[PDB]
């Protein structure tokens, strides 16, 4: 067998089935002859492949597939790779290499120090020595993407290895089965089990890793048991509860402080699936307040060994969620009271107020719609106004990397393809990626992309207002015409002035049959 | 004085004045005040950041001050950073990090390992241990990026810093000069001269630092005086040479045997500004043939290590091409015979031969034209048609990046006012930096992109059908309009499916007062 | 032709002539067939490998070819490396590696991402793609540690490569003659040489380039010519200058005020050789004073782009050396006047203070000894005591780094047998490398070794004095038998515990045939 027969017997029994890609000439030899059982999905520009193949391994709760060109192709994706090392997001990165022979001249299209490149933001990154090693080394990539933590990986492949012939001993790793699926021992685990039957004032933090184990309903169970409230941590990557439970209290406010007191009189909380914690603002302060305990449950060393406070268990999140939800007493103390209804911003016949967008949203989205954010001056409204009952409901760029939303959402909705997936993206952050809509065009992914337009980088103008910061250049984004862009893709284009046309816009989107974008003049 | 206060002085003192960026929060309190005597150029995404300044550098001679927003903003632009590495850019990346008190936790924005993330794409890459460090971090940037061999580097800045005092003793770095003009000694240049005055059949080779180092004239001249051919190394990033000078041979072919064979019978061959070779294709056979002694003048100790042969010089080029060309006898051997007119390629009144467009681009652009190419499939058509008589002329990526030409072209255009930029851009290729056509609109640089569109990556398709390999996906780009892409960015939009609409395009192009995007077909 | 073969003849042809090494498995394939033209210098622990390797090279000035087993081989060298770095030492560092089908398995002995290993210690890292790259990579290895500035470098090799079949075109590896033997173009040197012939009041400060170019006389006709002091760069890793003419002013304290102060009425001051500057203790204050121009010739751009103050000319030291000595004017202005005999210490006929040992040394060596230095303690003393007229009579850790005089005494006596080389050594110092005293004994190679016995680590017990420092654990190191040690090696021993004694071990040791190693009871 060859090397590429060989590694594509490997991924098809390993479970993968599509490659996400912009193609180049090193890999050409991987890519002709390619298989009839696998999809090829190209986008125009690295980020937005693995922005795309990110949303569909997020969504899809297994490892995506890609494949990139050198040094080049792999440097365009970097800061897709930076969200998704924070997203915990099972990605396998390739990349082809020059062929062997002309490596040490560094002949156009080699990828020197390969594996270096894309430190630190990988798992784990290789270049074989040999072209017998590179189905071994490709399933490497496969579990160390896949293993908890769970995140990106990068392999480089030179040209010329995938023509050669395969170790016949290479048929061992087809079915290999690596688990990292593990909890707490037992008895550990009742120590921690009574620590929660005996809190008098719990709370439960909850992260994206629990979104991502679809721990989500075990976390309901756990939090009415406890009778406590939950949150979401910080700088929240996906919804891990559905926000209209009673127990939902809401996403935390990023800083030190902020949280601190949120947490005041908590004796114990609870944090599961987050890091201890992905703060932002700067806001000084305690990191707790005396009396609360704070006990994470993390899947990643990494998290646990950076918590400034509270005691760490490294573990799987959906087998730690299953245990706990199932052991716990019912507590005799009252369920909380479900937060109230938000409050209608008053809305005139003009430009449209962020929170109109979201309440209008809300009201005409199927109630299994995914939504994606990359509106950075409207996240708090955006999670007070949207009821998202199901796990796998919203995404934000883990690293606050913008260029993320937008290929994303099509590649949840690849993922997806029952659920109306509606991506909630500012004017400045649309245009990272902007070349991603073209891939959602081709395939006929029928997302609909919702631009947020206006007219400024706004979080950064308040921040700047914040701190009382003049002269600070580059802020406002004028000109921009995405409709035009949107044509420019082939997607369908519509815009939304008033609330009249949003709501038009929105039915119109909702009914049609590809991807639709909606540009939406909003107050600035 | 702060850190804010003193870096500004250190960049003035040192000759910058414009600041290419996209902005975040880590970066506000550099970009607060900004200084009244500096311009700011903001663009859409960092790897247009990075293109535009790139060009602007390689145009301007001199190095570029680009400002990033920590790792997502960096890992967007390393694809660009890749083509800034072979072509020696003096760019000075900085990135905004966390303050320094949220570093540990590692809070949203945090940019971690800072320092490892651009490697193995940068000279130097640093994060300074305190605030009074940054003027002499910087200092230590500027020249790095600027000495010989030129590049790019890397500047990591907690958000904290740029408030706090300064070290009065930073005044020392205000006006440092650091000098790497340098020339082999006069015994080993003396042998050097003997040798080449000696040679029955010289021929000279002349790579991008040539250009980079206005070296061209001296080159000219000593062509001239050896009465020696003279080709362009191959995938060349800058022209070194004018196009029509009787000894111009034009592009080598990127491979070893092609080479060896051109060289035969030379027995002498002075590379100057080149790495010895940038080959590409494989292509098998011999280095030189016998007979053929080569020498290389390289401004790039990683260049003259990895030459597969050959003796090697490491000094700058403009001081070594300007000695050479001075010492040098006249040869009393018959100057080299122009190379004959390219054929006319036979077009009909339909879809536009790529031949077709140069020739029509050579007719009617002005004589200082600058052209970059990024239409990977008619660049040895291009090199062939256009007549280049100055320096500066041409900029093809350099390290083959797709994503360079179009925002490189804005910078190259806004470093040479006078001078009409003119990007031959593919319809694949001008996806990957499409947004950058903002940042022409909206400070109104009148480059003109045209895009060749066939549908697809040619070049890929062009392989594939060498190899004879089959089933290859992903190789097609249908349904893309590039003039609603202009429009989306406020940018000018003409078409030209025939030769009449194109010399209509053109000449309403090369008269307009804003930057234009003319959409060819072209015949695939 | 085998990889084997093609490699010696590359190195043969290139001067290579001594392995340096301490075997391992990985390395079988490529010491096998050792050829008889070429010779292997064993040594016990790798951090004695390399520091034979590095006195070797620093002394004889050319590059010197190490061999060591894998990652742990690796490792045990890197302090030594450390210092081979700050030296600017050309050091080949080749590594045996796994053969390349064990390597994805992790095989015992397998050095995994080897060249990551030896960052940021060396010039180049690198591990060939396939075998027939080897001849490459070590051409690449053997002019990156050999083009200014010089320094170490790194290659491993899997095992199964030497047996392969050698690319018939590395031929054209093995005349490549590479130069970096460049100095500034004349217009801008003219600049300088004129600035040095206007200063009123110049000073030179050279440092270890000067050295390792063999600059020195020109350096003393330089000084002569301007009638200027001359110090030596603090920290002084060699001795660039004869110790008694009547312009050496001696070694600079290692502190900032300090300098500035020394410097100040100083109009101009020309730095060649050195880094600006290898301070070492906290001394904050003026990096220059007014009225104080500093200008710097360096090989290194690293150091140029640091240094705080002052131009640069990064360029060859020598090459500028030679021309800067040949073009400045003879100032009519006085010669300095020589520095007077330092004062004897007061002796007893007990324990030898350090004083009296270098006065005894300078006595009694002949005048073309070769002393190292790692006695802590006692620097600034010998450097006041030992007249040094001679380029190559000096070397001191340059990073500091304990573990190196040892073995580079013997590497030094090995490069220049006709020599003295005395090697002055604390006790503390003398254990990181003890075992380098075997391949004394082995080879026959004559160092003396002068163990200054004062039973502590007593720079850091001055330091801890200075800092009022209490509590302070580790800083004795008593009940240390520098005799038993010796015979255990197989070299003479004598001891020394008055001064009666010092002169007889002397005179027997510097008759001896052999190694001999003298400890010195001193004044603690
Ligand atoms: C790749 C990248 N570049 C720059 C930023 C900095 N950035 C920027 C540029 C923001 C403004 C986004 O503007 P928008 O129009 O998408 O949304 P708002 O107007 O609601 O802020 S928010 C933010 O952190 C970033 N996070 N990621
Ligand atoms: C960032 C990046 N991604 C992918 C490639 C691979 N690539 C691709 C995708 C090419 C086709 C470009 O197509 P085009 O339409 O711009 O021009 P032609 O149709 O003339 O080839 S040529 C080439 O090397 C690359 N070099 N750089
Ligand atoms: C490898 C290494 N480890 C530790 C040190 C720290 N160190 C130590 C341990 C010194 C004392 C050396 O003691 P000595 O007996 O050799 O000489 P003195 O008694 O004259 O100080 S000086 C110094 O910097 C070092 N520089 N290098
Ligand atoms: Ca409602
Ligand atoms: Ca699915
Ligand atoms: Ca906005
Ligand atoms: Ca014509
Ligand atoms: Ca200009
Ligand atoms: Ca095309
Ligand atoms: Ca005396
Ligand atoms: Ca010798
Ligand atoms: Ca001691
Ligand atoms: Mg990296």
């Amino acid at each position: 067998a060859s090397v590429h027969g060989t590694t594509y017997e490997l991924l098809r029994r390993q479970g993968i089935d599509t490659v996400f890609g912009n193609p180049g000439s090193n890999a050409l030899p991987f890519l002709k002859d390619f298989p009839e059982d696998f999809r090829y999905i190209l986008a125009l520009q690295e980020a937005c492949v693995v922005g795309i193949a990110d949303g569909y391994a997020q969504a899809s709760r297994k490892p995506a597939f890609i494949n990139l060109h050198s040094a080049a192709g792999t440097g365009n994706a970097m800061g897709a790779l930076s969200n998704a090392w924070n997203s915990h997001s099972p990605l396998i990165v390739t990349a082809g290499q020059q062929t062997r022979a002309m490596i040490g001249v560094e002949a156009l299209l080699t990828n020197v120090d390969a594996a270096n490149l894309p430190r630190p933001l990988v798992k784990w990154s290789y270049e074989p020595a040999s072209a017998a090693e590179v189905p071994h080394a490709m399933s490497r990539a496969i579990h160390m993407a896949s293993m908890a933590p769970q995140g990106p990986v990068y392999l480089s492949v030179p040209y010329d290895d995938w023509d050669k012939d395969a170790d016949p001993q290479s048929h061992h790793l087809f079915d290999r089965h690596v688990s990292s699926s593990v909890r707490l021992n037992d008895q550990d685990l009742d120590i921690l089990v009574k620590a929660l039957n005996s809190a008098s004032n719990p709370a439960i933090v909850l992260g994206p890793d629990v979104d991502a184990a679809n721990a989500n309903a075990d976390c309901v169970m756990l939090a009415e048991r406890l009778k406590a409230p939950v949150w979401v941590a910080p700088s929240a990557p996906r919804c891990p509860f559905p926000t209209r439970h009673p127990c939902f209290r809401g996403l935390m406010p990023a800083g030190i402080a902020a949280i601190s007191q949120l947490l005041e009189g908590h004796d114990v909380v609870l944090v599961i699936g987050a890091p201890v914690f992905r703060y932002h603002q700067y806001d000084p302060g305690q990191y707790l307040k005396p009396g609360t305990r704070l006990i994470s449950v993390t899947c990643d060393p990494l998290e646990a060994a950076r918590a400034p406070m509270g005691d760490a268990i490294v573990a799987d999140i959906g087998a730690m969620a299953s245990a706990l939800a199932n052991l716990v007493e019912e507590s005799s103390r009252q369920l909380p009271t479900a937060a109230p209804e938000p409050a209608k911003v008053d809305q005139d016949a003009g430009r449209l107020h962020p929170e109109t967008v979201f309440d209008t949203l809300n009201d005409m989205a199927p109630e299994n719609a995914i939504y994606l954010n990359e509106s950075t001056s409207t996240t708090a409204q955006m999670w007070q106004r949207l009821n998202m009952r199901n796990p796998g409901s919203y995404y934000f760029c883990a690293a606050g990397g913008l260029g993320f939303a937008l290929p994303a959402a099509i590649g949840v909705q690849l993922a997806e393809p029952e659920r109306q997936v509606i991506a909630v993206i500012g004017d400045g952050s649309a245009n990272y990626s902007i070349s991603a809509l073209w891939t959602a065009a081709q395939y006929n992914i029928p997302t609909i992309f919702v631009i947020m337009n206006n007219g400024t980088y706004g979080a950064l103008r308040w921040f700047a207002g914040v701190l009382e910061a003049e002269n600070v250049p580059g802020l406002d984004v004028p000109g921009i015409d995405f409709r035009a862009l949107a044509k420019g893709y082939g997607v369908q284009a519509l815009k939304a002035d008033n609330l009249e046309q949003l709501k038009g816009s929105l039915q119109e989107a909702l009914s049609a049959k590809g991807p639709v974008l909606i540009e939406v003049s909003t107050v600035s």
